[PDB]
């Protein structure tokens, strides 16, 4: 995947439901 808090914030991308912007 590309980075997945861009912006900060929290994109669909395949595997980041364990992100850390996606917590929230």
């Amino acid at each position: 995947h590309p980075p997945c808090c861009l912006y900060g914030k929290c994109r669909r991308y395949p595997g980041c439901s364990s992100a850390s912007c996606c917590q929230r």
